[PDB]
């Protein structure tokens, strides 16, 4: 067993939640996150904390959740067959942040541990996570700067670390039926246990530190840029599109929902107030309409 | 076949009628705006003519479509239900429709007819019919929704004593968001795979759901589209659509097909709300009238 590994994760996720909203909460300065904690039944809990209606977050989600089961859930199975009667624990933080003003992308980052008891063998466990930018009215500097943080921080752990997991987050968070990237991307990764779990864990925390390295100064950056209600406009028929890719493509919440999770921690990712138009697209030549033609297919940031 | 590509003939025909009339019906409610027509083809055979109305008097985003598509082989998403018939000539027809009104107290409305084909060399050709209606209130009203389940009743009666009961439901089965607990609406008739019964009894049914679409719904616009409402009750509206939205993104079938098989997304997704919202454990007040939606409206289940 690997009870005390677990245990330092657990703490390390803790904090983590902890610090990263103290962090939104200082750029806001209006809004501060509210605690739900919630159990289920024989299964574990979590601690989900949300922000509503502040100077810079709009609705921000952060949460920790540790869960437990008898055996995996049935969506499980097809993935992994072979420990479909495994006593497992997964645990992580989850977090989705959609500011007021379009003028400082949307963000999300996850970090995440899953192991499996095995009758006779040493357990199995594998790390995922990363984080990734949406922006709506993107600019150079902050996308170079989001990939330096995260190439930077891949650096100590493997020359081909950072292409590896920046081409997945590129790959992961498409909408093949639009043919358009949620977002200009960041990192992604899972089944990660190829290093020994003392580097795996390092890393994560790495990527968890990462995030706040990344966004926090692009937030502090734009939150102030002057604004239209035509430029809300857009970010709501953007925020249809991030509405979408979590709805009808993420994994993690297919899983969540499919698999009897908690329904309003998993869905704390969809954007407080979306459009749709039929055939919607943002008028040629504008900056709305330079997000999908040059920021979204760049591909290419450090 | 011969009799099959005459039968399909007539199917499509309805089809595109019933397009026609039900634009008709809704642009007479409206009285402002009008549908606007986008004809489009397929890389692979067909096409369809998609319809969509926008900011009226009365309907504030309204898609009706028709399409006819055909082509050798399935797509490989059809390869898991129907595995045997992968390699078959196909052809796939259909009018597809959600209404979203402006005013809260009109409800949202869907309904879909559809006729699937697939031909076998040496064989008999392989049919079915798909389709129903359904009502989505916001504000919903105790006589609307036994009317709405009236027409239903009534249209199914000829065709057999268990009909409407079988389709009611499997409406109330299909249309149901599991992990909330929660119906998308008040119900109607929801059926698939409909073959039972001769081609020409399955193709006067879908006849008869097709009329009784805007036998059961165009009533109630007129009854409701004036009704006073606030920016509250929009509000709330607007919530109530991040349901509709969730439904049609994670679990309806016709919309992960057409996404997932090179469907034409636009197309697919006009059934879409003009806006939704989402909040945190997001619930109306208790003992309002937005709280007995999904109090009583949404569970009843029994309305006729």
């Amino acid at each position: 067993h690997m009870s005390l590994a677990v245990e330092a994760v657990k703490d390390f996720l803790l904090k983590l939640q902890d610090d990263i909203c103290e962090a939104l909460e200082a750029e806001d300065g209006q809004a501060t996150f509210v605690e739900d904690k919630w159990t289920r039944e024989g299964g574990g809990g979590g601690r989900t904390r949300v922000m509503v209606d502040g100077a810079v977050i709009e609705k921000g989600g952060v949460n920790f959740s540790h869960v437990y089961g008898k055996g995996l859930p049935m969506s499980s199975t097809e993935r992994h067959p072979d420990i479909a009667g495994c006593n497992f624990e997964a645990m992580g933080v989850s977090l989705v942040i959609h500011p007021k003003n379009p003028h400082v992308p949307t963000s999300h980052a996850n970090v995440r541990l899953f192991v499996a008891e095995r009758e006779g063998k040493e357990p199995v466990w594998w790390f995922g996570g990363g984080f990734d930018l949406t922006p709506y009215y993107a600019v150079e500097e902050d996308c170079r700067d989001f990939h330096q943080v995260a190439q930077d921080l891949c650096k100590p752990f493997g020359a081909d670390v950072y292409a590896r997991f920046k081409g997945w987050c590129d790959e992961y968070f498409f909408i093949p039926y639009r043919n358009e990237a949620r977002g200009i991307g960041g990192l992604f990764f899972d089944d990660l246990n190829e290093w020994p779990f003392e580097k795996c864990f390092e890393f994560v925390q790495a990527v968890g530190k990462g995030y706040m390295d990344a966004y926090i100064p692009i937030v502090n950056r734009r939150k102030n840029t002057p604004y239209t209600e035509q430029q809300v406009e857009f970010q709501e028929f953007r925020r249809g599109r991030y509405a979408e890719f979590n709805l009808v493509i993420d994994r993690g919440t297919k899983f969540g929902l499919q698999s009897g999770g908690r329904t309003e921690s998993i869905l704390i990712s969809l954007p407080p107030r979306a459009r749709w138009g039929y055939n919607w697209q943002p008028e040629p030549g504008t900056p709305e309409a330079r997000l999908t033609e040059y920021f979204l297919t760049k591909r290419q940031w450090v």
